[PDB]
Formats: C-alpha cells, sequence, structure tokens
C-alpha cells in the first residue's frame, strides 16, 4: 500500500499535500500535510484499516473526545476522514518533537524549565478535568512542542468522559512508567490518575529517570502498587515535597490541578515565561 500524496475527503472536499516524514507509532505514521488550496500546515495522523469494530471503537471514542476539545496546551483537533484504505486526523502542527526527545538528549533539566513544562501541562489538564475529561496516558511522549516550545497534550487513545457526579472507572491502561496504583488494582479510579502520571512526569524531568523505572516490567507494577520510590537528597525539598504529594498512594489525598498551579513549586523560584529551542539539546543560559 502506498498513502496517496493528494488527501481527499467527501465532506469538506478540501485537499492536502502530503509531505514531510514526522514519525509513527501505535499504528499510526504521521506526516506534515498542506492544503492546497490556502497553504496551512497541519500534521496528518495515517492509519490503516488493516489496524483496525473492536479497535474501531477505541478509536472513534478517541476522535469523539479530541474533536470537543479547544484549549492551547492541548493539541488541536481540525478535522477526520477516511477513504477505503486509511483514516486520516488532521491535527495542529508540532515540530519540536515531544518532551519525551528532550529527556533523552538532556537527561535531568534545570529547576526553571520543569516549572514551565509542568505548568502549561497542568493548565492542559486542568482544562480536561474542567471539562469532565481523564486524559489516562500522561507522559513525555505525549506531551508535544510546538515551534515556540509551548506544551500540546496529545494522544487521547485511553481518554475517557465521565457524565455523572461520582463515576469510578475500571478499565486496566496506560504506560508503565506512568500507570496509577489505583488503575492496576482494577478496584476503581478517577480524576486523580492524571495528577499521579503528572508527579512521574515532575520526577524524570527533574532526577533524569522514571521513579518506578527497572528492567523488569513485573517489579515495576509491584514498586507502583507498592509505592515504592525514593525522591534523591539533591532536589529541591519544595519539589520533593510536591512530587511525594502527587505521588500519593491514597488518590484523596494527591492534589487537585487547582491546587498544583498554586503551589510553592511554582511561586517560589524562577519560572520563565518562554523557553528558547536551544532547550531541546543543551541547558538554557
Ligand atoms: N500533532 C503532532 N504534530 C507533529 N507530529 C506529531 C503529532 N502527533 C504525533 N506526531 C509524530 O508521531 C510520532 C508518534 O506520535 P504518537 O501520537 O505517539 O502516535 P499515535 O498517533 O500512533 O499515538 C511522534 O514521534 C511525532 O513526531
Amino acid at each position: 500500500k502506498e498513502i496517496p500524496d493528494v488527501l481527499v475527503d467527501p465532506r469538506t472536499m478540501k485537499r492536502y499535500m502530503r509531505g514531510r516524514f514526522l514519525g509513527k507509532g501505535g499504528f499510526a505514521k504521521c506526516y506534515e500535510i498542506t492544503d492546497m488550496d490556502t497553504k496551512e500546515v497541519f500534521a496528518g495522523k495515517v492509519v490503516p484499516k488493516s489496524m483496525l469494530p473492536h479497535q474501531k471503537e477505541k478509536m472513534s471514542t478517541e476522535i469523539a473526545i479530541h474533536k470537543s476539545l479547544d484549549n492551547p496546551h492541548v493539541v488541536g483537533f481540525h478535522g477526520f476522514f477516511e477513504d477505503d484504505d486509511f483514516v486520516y486526523v488532521v491535527l495542529e502542527i508540532c515540530r519540536r518533537r515531544s518532551l519525551l526527545e528532550l529527556h533523552k538528549r538532556r537527561k535531568a533539566v534545570t529547576e526553571p524549565e520543569a516549572r514551565y513544562f509542568m505548568r502549561q501541562t497542568i493548565q492542559g489538564v486542568q482544562y480536561l478535568h474542567n471539562n469532565r475529561v481523564i486524559h489516562r496516558d500522561l507522559k513525555l511522549g505525549n506531551l508535544f512542542l510546538n515551534d515556540d516550545m509551548d506544551v500540546k497534550i496529545g494522544d487521547f487513545g485511553l481518554a475517557t468522559k465521565i457524565e455523572f457526579d461520582g463515576e469510578r472507572k475500571k478499565t486496566l491502561c496506560g504506560t508503565p512508567n506512568y500507570i496509577a496504583p489505583e488503575v492496576l488494582c482494577k478496584k476503581g479510579h478517577s480524576f486523580e490518575v492524571d495528577i499521579w502520571s503528572l508527579g512521574c512526569i515532575l520526577y524524570t524531568l527533574l532526577v533524569g529517570k522514571p521513579p518506578f523505572e527497572t528492567s523488569c516490567l513485573k517489579e515495576t507494577y509491584i514498586r507502583i502498587k507498592k509505592n515504592e520510590y525514593s525522591v534523591p537528597r539533591h532536589i529541591n525539598p519544595v519539589a520533593s515535597a510536591l512530587i511525594r504529594r502527587m505521588l500519593h498512594a491514597d488518590p484523596t489525598l494527591r492534589p487537585s490541578v487547582a491546587e498544583l498551579l498554586t503551589d510553592e513549586f511554582f511561586t517560589s523560584g524562577y519560572a520563565p515565561m518562554r523557553l528558547p529551542t536551544s532547550c531541546l539539546t543543551v541547558p538554557p543560559r
């Protein structure tokens, strides 16, 4: 099979010129796409129908969740369509890869950087929770970056919208390093699983590795359910205090999203409003 050079849909009847390769992942291949008449640039997720009513239901709910979203810290959803072979998701273009690639090249980042990255990310998470959306898959590889180094939360493939007040979800899903203990135990979970994952993100940024990172997958899960981790003594007491709270065994003792923004960690030290593109490879001066 070969993905068409011009992407056309029955609905909008727009044409997208398939350009440069951006990356691949969970049964999807992303390309830089340009509307041939207005010259607007987007990211086009192209997924084969051979990869797909069981898997097709999990994608159609992702689209429905992502479509209803509009926020400066969330990857913009600009439309979806399918021909006879491929499903085309049209997204906001994020040319600065993800926070995972920054992490691999940089290792532990500086304190002001984590303030910037976490703040923008939490502002996105707050928006999601205000609209009753639980992401459930928050990690460095899902926090995308644009040319201005703005964080863009993406991939809502494991996301869920809640309707009634005290709904508790039961699906066991996520990424090993970031999955909340209540999700592994399958007892039931809600909004505070995103706070846990955020705590894993903050730890990883300041320390240089995930808190429950192990060579064995089975061990990692045991560490999480037993709440077995340690923040190194070299980390600022304020940041470690916040990390300990976000990674609490009891979901009800974790800070709310609103409580995160007004934390001492975000109000004490230097918090830059902008980060240069040099942060992708070297520490900022
Ligand atoms: N909105 C986007 N803008 C630019 N590139 C993207 C975007 N979303 C995904 N990509 C590219 O696709 C790769 C994997 O992304 P991911 O979202 O994990 O794939 P999937 O859509 O299968 O979940 C990344 O390396 C990234 O370069």
